[PDB]
């Protein structure tokens, strides 16, 4: 019943473009929003990749690889799940085991990957394929895990043990001037409420 | 060793604004990044985690099929809405609920300030968990309520069920799940 009329051009970035999305209502009315595409246009399906990357070693708690960057856009540090955008001509799955040891310098296995899910629909048409990724810590590869970080890239790496997310969560937001990426806490919400 | 150092606007809209966020890396080398803000409380909005509790029924999970024009499509996602001036996150999560599902429910938990988009933006938002008694009688008719210009249908899923049922309605029909309730779902297999 709801379908776009037009879409203006508002101002284009280097990296990032502003919209006027006018688009029809179900009343036949028309209304408009202000929309955020990236300038380059993605020639894979979906734009990028988050990895749930699950340390697993024998005699310890089964932990979550999450990243503690500085954020421009949040003006602070952010945790969040490994991500990064898609290299043209890339499998989600290819990208997902690359940016895991970019990042974290963790060489892990596919476990499943997600369909395109959209990352912040009331403003952006950012899709990320979710990829599940398991990494035997056990596993002399997985030993003295190198990272390599690409340029500009300055991430901290934070395992933390599944059973306790969470919990363990709230102490590190408490404990320092840090944010959560709203995925990664959605995630920790649905291991308490599944046990 | 990181901070931001200055903020150039590139191009300001009526409700959003598109900034050239000039910055100090670790390593005592100025960066730049395109970053987004309002053009206007703690946090910005809630996501709404509704979970429908019924007698000798599987535990569904509440979400709406909204249209959304950054998208171009229809999204599956948590019910949500903006914390209006001097209003608790958890009164917003309630009066979200009622409006876009018609369903009166409980407080469970409220999660911090989570960051929405920190790639792009600075919005946070409150995950707030509630509960439903689809057994009692204010939930026996759920008559949304919708403000005016939002157009919400409701889509209660089971818990149970909810990645591989989602993956069913991606796959059925030109639909996007968020991010946040896949995130939800997959771990609700991957726990214990
Ligand atoms: C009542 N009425 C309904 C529409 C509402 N509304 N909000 C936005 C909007 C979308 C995304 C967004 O993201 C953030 C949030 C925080 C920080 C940085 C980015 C902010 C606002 C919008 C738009 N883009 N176009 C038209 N209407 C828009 C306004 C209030
Ligand atoms: C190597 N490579 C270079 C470009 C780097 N980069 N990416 C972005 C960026 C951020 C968010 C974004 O959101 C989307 C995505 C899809 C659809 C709609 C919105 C798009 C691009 C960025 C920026 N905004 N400012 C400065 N550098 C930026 C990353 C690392």
């Amino acid at each position: 019943k709801q379908y776009i009329i037009s879409e203006e051009l508002i101002s284009e970035g280097k990296w990032v473009k502003l919209e006027k999305t006018t688009y029809m209502d179900p009343t036949g009315k028309t209304r408009t929003w202000e929309s955020v595409k990236r300038t380059t246009r993605k020639e894979q399906t979906a734009d990028g990749v988050a990895v749930i990357p699950v340390l697993q070693r024998t005699l310890h708690y089964e932990c979550i690889v999450l990243v503690k960057q500085f954020r421009p856009p949040m003006g602070g540090y952010c945790i969040e799940f490994p991500a990064g955008l898609i290299d043209d001509g890339e499998t989600p799955e290819a990208a997902a085991l690359r940016e895991l040891e970019e990042e974290t310098g963790y060489k892990g296995d596919i476990a499943e990957c997600s369909p395109a899910v959209c990352m912040d629909p009331g403003l952006s048409n950012c899709t990320i394929h979710i990829v599940t990724v398991t990494i035997n810590g056990d596993d002399a590869e997985n030993a003295r895990p190198k990272p390599k970080p690409g340029d500009g890239e300055f991430v901290e790496v934070i395992s933390l043990p599944k059973n306790d997310l969470l919990q363990r969560l709230d102490a590190l937001v408490a404990e320092e001037h840090l944010t959560v990426d709203a995925r990664v806490y959605s995630y920790a919400l649905a291991l308490k409420h599944a046990n």
